[PDB]
């Protein structure tokens, strides 16, 4: 069946995006520390100017994948659903343009689907059109719609995402959201497992 509601907030805590673009490190390396430092879930992002194709983007794809299963993480796929499905992806996120959730819903079975909602009633069609979770933002420029929704009992699973840092995530939490996913924060950090542990303990205190 789908992933609980109760399990899915708590995957959301520290919740990690990341494409070989958004480092000049070693990629799988920064996946591997950020898992290490206690990233809850991890989502494969590979897109935008120069981002791997074909092979390599596959071979990062399933590194990353094998890291997460090590550290028990899910492994997310950002669009591609072919590749959700052949790689056994734990699960997949999309967005509003190029697809239509209640169909990925479908051709997915059980797995995660996460979406990716900037209006109110887009996270109300979300819910609708099946997602697990949705992910709400930009919040910074890389918390008012978080309360908003909260506050007419919208229990869907919120992600918060765009511009959360170590100092900014505790009022997207107090704001209602269930979690905070990040990019740069971790990836260009100078120490990408220190920098995903103090979320990690950052996102524990304010949900406890």
């Amino acid at each position: 069946t789908r992933i609980s509601r109760e399990m899915m907030k708590e995957l959301l805590s520290v919740y990690f995006i990341m494409g070989s673009n958004n480092t000049k490190a070693d990629p799988v390396t920064v996946v591997q520390k950020a898992l290490k430092g206690g990233a809850t879930l991890y989502q494969f992002r590979e897109k935008g100017g120069d981002a791997l194709t074909g092979e390599a983007r596959i071979k990062f794809a399933e590194k990353a994948q094998a890291a997460c299963r090590e550290a028990g993480v899910p492994f997310i796929v950002n669009d591609d659903v072919e590749l959700a499905l052949n790689l056994k992806a734990d699960g997949i996120h999309i967005g509003q343009e190029d697809a239509n959730a209640k169909e990925v819903r479908a051709a997915i079975g059980d797995m995660i689907l996460g979406v990716s909602a900037h209006t109110m009633s887009e996270v109300k069609q979300a819910e609708e059109d099946g997602a697990d979770y949705v992910g709400l933002g930009p919040i910074y420029p890389t918390v008012s719609l978080i309360e908003a929704v909260r506050r007419q009992g919208i229990s869907i699973p919120i992600v918060g995402i765009g511009g959360i840092t170590i100092d900014n995530a505790a009022p997207v939490i107090q704001a209602g959201a269930d979690g905070v996913s990040m990019i740069s924060a971790i990836s260009q950090a100078e120490d990408p497992e220190s920098a995903a542990r103090k979320f990690r303990e950052e996102i524990q205190t304010y949900k406890t």
